[PDB]
């Protein structure tokens, strides 16, 4: 048997625009994956945001599934534009009243709300200023977070400012295939940088307004792993320190970028971008870390920077992922061993697989068990080697919006047909209760 720590906190995980629909009640404003999704050849089969899961009207079923489910920790985000619809000024209520009543409720029910401020829904009034690229987005954010604290902060007691800054950033800026679709370079590490500065401007202003809380920032993460023993050692450096969560922890942590991503990147960042990093050193309280797959790294002298994948004959997911379970483990050990954070989460792990419901009403989703088990153990692992380890959340709770795939990657726990808005727990939302009620794996 592999068990936890005594109060360690198993939970799930969705985000705002990828569940709720209805993004335009109640008095929204637009965000970007609304203008983004509502552009033709942007999403998978033209998929937007519109409907996605209802959660804006079944929010409570969804709650009293994970309440049925016995999850400890709920990890949800904030629709920036349902609170202030224009990104700075105007405070709507009905935006604040439907996060309060999710609040309220999950309390009512022990459950441990974990709030995303920012998971990639920005404001599109921000957008036409510029979004991410204008520094003065550090303002912007800082508003928008002070406005949560102050609403919110009395119950909610764990924050994460930013959901994967590196996607934000390079996905939606470089390769612009996230909102807000652009292609480039300088742009994106203005970003990089200004997601910084905006993250530990909302920590500051978190230190002023919740006396009690803590504050975190989450980063997406592969394991890199070379395709040879020559240079092909470096590009995994180079991967590790531009993907993973040292492209920002570094300057939180030691007060610049890493030395692999500023002999790529040095000329695409501000001139004078060292000034800003001793208030981007702002103390944080807490690092998540998102983990899926692993990837086999080559030196590439033709790629854009001169990293190419290679394909291995490996499990993969629906999402063309390959499953490797050992790389939850190196992560969490690597990033004790770079920066020794005070606490680490798991917010995010979790598998797409091409789920059916059964002539049985099942859904037999071994493979996703088969994968969280796994990774789950891996995480154990970590733990009895000394990574203060305080939770891991399943990625995701329901089937959801998938971003550019759309709706054709399901990652849920619960399966959600569309077409009724019906949810059927599946086979591994049933396994994992059983992990959370005995607090581990057990064959
Ligand atoms: O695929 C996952 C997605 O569903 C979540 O929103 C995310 O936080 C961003 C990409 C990855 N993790």
């Amino acid at each position: 048997v592999k068990k936890f720590p005594e109060g360690f906190l198993w939970g799930v995980a969705t985000a705002s625009y990828q569940i709720e629909g209805s993004p335009l009640a109640d008095g929204a404003g637009m965000s970007i994956w609304h203008t983004f999704s509502h552009t033709p050849g942007n999403v998978k089969n033209g998929d937007t945001g519109d409907v996605a899961c209802d959660h804006y009207n079944r929010w409570k079923e969804d709650i009293e599934i994970i309440e049925k489910l016995g999850v400890k920790a709920y990890r949800f985000s904030i629709s920036w534009p349902r609170i202030l619809p224009e990104g700075t000024g105007r405070v709507n209520q009905k935006g604040l009243d439907f996060y309060n009543r999710i609040i309220d409720t999950l309390l009512e029910k022990g459950i441990t709300p974990f709030v995303t401020i920012y998971h990639w829904d920005l404001p599109f009034a921000l957008q036409l200023k510029g979004g991410w690229a204008n520094r003065e987005i550090a303002d912007w954010f800082a508003e928008y977070s002070r406005v949560l604290f102050e609403n919110f902060g009395d119950r909610v007691k764990n924050w994460i400012t930013l959901n994967e800054p590196w996607v934000v950033a390079i996905v939606g800026h470089l390769y612009g295939v996230h909102a807000p679709g652009m292609r480039d370079i300088y742009v994106a590490f203005r970003a990089v940088h200004n997601l910084l500065r905006a993250h530990a401007r909302a920590v500051k202003v978190f230190r002023e307004t919740v006396k009690d809380g803590k504050i975190g920032i989450v980063f997406n993460n592969g394991y890199f792993e070379p395709a040879s023993e020559k240079e092909d050692i470096r590009a995994v450096r180079f991967m590790h320190q531009f993907n993973n969560y040292p492209l920002f922890l570094n300057p939180i942590y030691r007060g610049d970028y890493p030395e692999l991503v500023l002999e790529f990147a040095r000329e695409y960042l501000p001139e004078n971008y060292k000034d800003d990093m001793s208030e981007i050193q702002e103390k944080i309280d807490f690092v998540g870390l998102n983990y899926y797959s692993g990837h086999l790294v080559k030196f590439d002298p033709d790629a854009p920077a001169k990293v190419s994948f290679v394909e291995r004959d490996l499990p993969k997911t629906a999402m063309g992922w390959e499953i490797v379970p050992e790389g939850i483990y190196w992560i969490l050990k690597k990033v004790k061993e770079e920066y020794n954070p005070p606490e680490v989460y798991i917010t995010e792990n979790g598998a797409a697989f091409d789920d059916v419901v059964s002539e049985d009403g099942r859904v037999h989703d071994q493979n996703r068990i088969d994968y969280l088990k796994a990774h789950i153990g891996q995480a154990w692992k970590a733990i009895q080697e000394g990574v203060p380890l305080k939770g891991y959340f399943v990625w995701s709770l329901l089937d959801n919006f998938e971003w550019a795939e759309g709706y054709s990657k399901r990652f849920g726990i619960v399966y959600v047909d569309y077409s009724t808005q019906k949810r059927i727990v599946k086979d591994s939302g049933y396994w994992y209760s059983n992990v959370v009620k005995n607090n581990g794996l057990e064959d």
